[PDB]
């Protein structure tokens, strides 16, 4: 029941054409694809994954300017990033949940909970698919550091 580690180049699609506002559809196309270099380190109790953003066209180089890496923790059968406060056209909490599919890719959603329209939950479906190994040029920060 330990998860498959997230290691290699991953393509994340935030499908904003399926965005919902309290389960009621509010489509905002187009979907947005980004590329990330994932590395995973597991202790006997937890598995953590760190992802550094790659450039949009050249996925062998980190994004310019540098973007801070985000972390995911596997628990309750899913990878979930820690909630982070983000300003919205109001203060929100935004996180990414990715559930491993039997096949190898991951399906989940981006969850944006509003705290200041104060209280709704914006859900955007998300897909993550592995695109080969890591870029040997990029250095992904080990989450066990």
């Amino acid at each position: 029941t330990a998860p498959v580690p997230l290691d290699g180049t991953y393509r994340i699609e935030i499908q904003r054409s399926k965005q919902t506002y309290d389960y009621t559809p509010t489509p905002q196309p187009p979907d947005v694809n980004t590329w990330w270099a994932f590395r995973t380190s597991c202790t006997p109790t937890e598995c953590l994954a760190a992802a550094t953003m790659l450039d949009d066209n050249d996925h062998t180089q980190a994004k310019t300017p540098p973007v801070r890496p985000f972390l995911m923790q596997f628990g309750e059968g899913q990878w979930k990033s820690r909630p982070e406060t983000v300003q919205f056209p109001q203060a929100t909490t935004q996180l990414l949940a990715l559930r491993p599919q039997p096949q190898g890719d991951l399906v989940g959603e981006m969850v944006v909970t509003v705290h200041s329209q104060q209280g709704a939950v914006i859900r955007i479906p998300a897909v993550a698919s592995r695109s080969g190994d890591l870029p040997p040029a990029v250095t992904v920060p080990d989450p066990a550091t």
